[PDB]
């Protein structure tokens, strides 16, 4: 596919590994640091400043301050998940809504079949086919964050022309307790 042939020509493949120091205590990061699951109850962890203590999210280890980058995430048959990027300086303690205004550029799935962007207000997406693998693409210079179905190259959503100033981290959120994890594809 053109998607597969060209993605590495235009975007640097990011090798994203999850940062356990950032993960909400109810999340489990796999040994290989590519996958995240939820626990039934929060685990006993320090409340170090880097850790999300309310939002059920986790960041990649590395942030971006320039250039074009991409990574792919196997969402599989999960009924709930949200992914994208956030600013380094987002509020990690307590709650502010995950929205672009609050430094989050994310989309995902809720309730099995409701795809949406995490905007204010949330906006529904109409997807021809349910994606199993999602490519997340960042062009720092153009301010574009795009999401594609990684299997067939179809477009899912683009946040256009954002005026980035802060470093951007891959972010991942899961709320539900389900058999399938959320898993980053290695570069």
């Amino acid at each position: 596919s053109a998607y597969n042939e060209w993605k590495k020509a235009l975007f640097k493949p990011a090798d994203v590994i999850l940062d356990p120091k950032t993960a909400n205590p109810i999340l489990l990061v796999s040994e290989d640091q590519r996958s995240v699951q939820r626990a039934k109850e929060p685990q006993d962890l320090p409340d170090n400043p880097e850790r999300f203590n309310w939002h059920y999210c986790v960041l990649g280890c590395e942030s971006f301050i320039s250039g074009r980058h991409y990574w792919e995430v196997e969402v599989g048959d999960r009924k709930e998940w949200h992914i994208g990027v956030c600013s380094k300086n987002v509020q990690r303690k307590g709650w502010v809504k995950m929205t672009p205004e609050n430094g989050f550029w994310t989309m995902g799935l809720t309730d099995g079949n409701k795809y949406r962007t995490l905007t204010e207000p949330r906006t529904n997406l109409k997807l021809p086919k349910p994606p199993k693998k999602v490519g997340v693409f960042l062009d720092y210079e153009t301010g574009d964050i795009s999401f594609y179905n990684a299997v067939d190259g179809s477009h899912i959503h683009t946040f256009l022309d954002v005026s980035f100033s802060e470093a951007l981290y891959p972010v991942f959120r899961i709320l539900t307790l389900e058999p399938t994890a959320l898993t980053i594809c290695p570069a």
